[PDB]
């Protein structure tokens, strides 16, 4: 739910501001950018997180690889989101590798998590 997410955001934060002293605190702009920014895979082809989740994450999400429905990631609106925490670290290390071939760094978990829980509204 939402507590479990702003609760990871202070985990991240601490972690990023240890490892990179100049990182304070999130910042909601760059956890929208990087949720939305086109990456090249391997081929040559841009993907970006939004290319399966849509560019809002309070909306239902297609998995681009099997055409698959996907649950809207803003725990405002899918509170089923971040319910096991534990869980959730493990899945998202584990989902960060497979989409970007290597974890994302505990700034960008921060940010990304801190702007999922500013979007509280599907697109109509
Ligand atoms: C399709 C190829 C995807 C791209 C590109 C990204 N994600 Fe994803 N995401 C996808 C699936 C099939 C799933 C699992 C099914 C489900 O309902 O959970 C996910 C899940 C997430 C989650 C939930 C937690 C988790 O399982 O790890 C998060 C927070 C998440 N995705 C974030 C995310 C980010 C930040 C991406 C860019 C780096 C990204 N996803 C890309 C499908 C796809």
């Amino acid at each position: 739910d939402v507590t479990n997410a702003e609760k990871l955001v202070y985990k991240y934060t601490n972690i990023a501001h240890s490892a990179n002293p100049m990182y304070e605190a999130p910042s909601i702009t760059d956890g929208k950018i990087f949720f939305n920014r086109k990456f090249k895979t391997p081929s040559g082809k841009e993907a970006a997180c939004a290319s399966c989740h849509t560019n809002n994450p309070a909306n239902v999400g297609k998995n681009i690889v099997t055409g698959k429905e996907i649950p809207p990631l803003a725990p405002r609106v899918n509170t089923k989101r971040f319910t096991d925490i534990d869980k959730v670290e493990d899945e998202f290390t584990k989902h960060c590798n497979d989409i970007l071939g290597a974890d994302c760094s505990p700034s960008e978990k921060a940010n990304f998590i801190a702007y999922l829980l500013t979007e509280t509204k599907p697109t109509k």
